């Protein structure tokens, strides 16, 4: 389980670099005016690459620091919302959502950190879980209500972004509780790494598909 967890960090390290550079090279496939989302997805993949390098070395040391994962999440999740909100919003409406979602994300991730760095099953562990789950549900319900005014191909492209988030982000709370269901500490790390690859690489690809639709492809 330990050696599988290590190999998955290394697979995910190269996966995030490939995400980064695949998206940068793919930016020539779309009109300059729809490229900003692709550049941000590459920056999200790039921050993750940098932290996955650290997390792999941290795991291989025998003294894993979950701080490296949670710092990755506090930076990348708000960048991922900057992308999604830009499909449907501009001016004050964009700035207010980015502010409000950004606060919610930071509280979600901070609470998770507080609980994860407590003993599994302790009142601290559950307090963290419940406060993060509530915030998570607030974000997902906000996300579900975005894009009522989109038409045709742009509407379907955005629905694919939303469904990837609505389904892919469920893996994080499953990872968080893995260590109470069994003697499976390393399975938390496995589930988080798979989620990060699906969610960062998957979102990169769907943001690219959106940039192609908006370019009239
Ligand atoms: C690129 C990284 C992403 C999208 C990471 C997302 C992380 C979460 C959505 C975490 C959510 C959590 C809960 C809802 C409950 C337990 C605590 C967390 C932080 C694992
Ligand atoms: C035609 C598309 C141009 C791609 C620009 C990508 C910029 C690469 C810079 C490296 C990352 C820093
Ligand atoms: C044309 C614009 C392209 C932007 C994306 C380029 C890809 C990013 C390169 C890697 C980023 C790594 C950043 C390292 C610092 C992470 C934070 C450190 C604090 C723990
Ligand atoms: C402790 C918070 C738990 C429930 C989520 C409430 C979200 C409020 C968002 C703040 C921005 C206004
Ligand atoms: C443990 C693995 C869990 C797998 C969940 C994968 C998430 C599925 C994403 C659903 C929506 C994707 C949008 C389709 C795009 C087609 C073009
Ligand atoms: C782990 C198995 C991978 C299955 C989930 C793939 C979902 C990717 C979504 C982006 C669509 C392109
Ligand atoms: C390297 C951190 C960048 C966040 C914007
Ligand atoms: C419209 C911006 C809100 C400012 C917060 C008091
Ligand atoms: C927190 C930042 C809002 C102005
Ligand atoms: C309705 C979402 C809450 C689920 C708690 C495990
Ligand atoms: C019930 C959880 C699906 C992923
Ligand atoms: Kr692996
Ligand atoms: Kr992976
Ligand atoms: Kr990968
Ligand atoms: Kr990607
Ligand atoms: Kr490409
Ligand atoms: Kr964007
Ligand atoms: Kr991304
Ligand atoms: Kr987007
Ligand atoms: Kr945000
Ligand atoms: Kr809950
Ligand atoms: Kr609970
Ligand atoms: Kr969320
Ligand atoms: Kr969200
Ligand atoms: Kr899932
Ligand atoms: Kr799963
Ligand atoms: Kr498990
Ligand atoms: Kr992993
Ligand atoms: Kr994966
Ligand atoms: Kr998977």
């Amino acid at each position: 389980m330990e050696e599988l967890t290590y190999r998955l960090f290394m697979v995910a390290t190269v996966g995030m670099l490939a995400g980064t550079v695949f998206l940068l090279a793919s930016s020539r496939e779309v009109k300059p005016e729809h490229r900003r989302g692709v550049y941000i997805s590459a920056l999200v993949c790039g921050i993750a690459w940098y932290h996955y390098q650290k997390m792999g070395a941290s795991w291989e040391s025998g003294s894993y620091d979950t701080g490296l994962r949670y710092v990755d999440w506090v930076l990348t999740v708000p960048l991922m919302f900057v992308e999604v909100l830009a499909v449907t919003r501009k001016g004050a409406a964009y700035n207010e959502a980015v502010r409000n979602w950004g606060i919610a994300a930071t509280v979600m991730i901070g609470a998770g950190y507080y609980g994860e760095t407590s003993a599994a099953g302790s009142n601290e562990y559950w307090t963290g879980f419940v406060i993060a789950m509530a915030t998570y549900v607030w974000l997902m319900r906000n996300l579900q209500a975005e894009g009522e005014g989109l038409k045709g191909d742009q509407a379907v492209a955005f629905e694919n972004i939303k469904n990837l988030i609505l389904v892919g982000w469920i893996i994080y709370p499953l990872g968080y509780i893995a260590p109470v269901v069994g003697d499976f500490d390393a399975i938390r790390e496995v589930l988080y790494t798979i989620a990060d690859i699906i969610n960062k690489v998957g979102l990169g690809v769907l943001v690219l598909q959106m940039a192609r639709v908006q370019s009239g492809e």
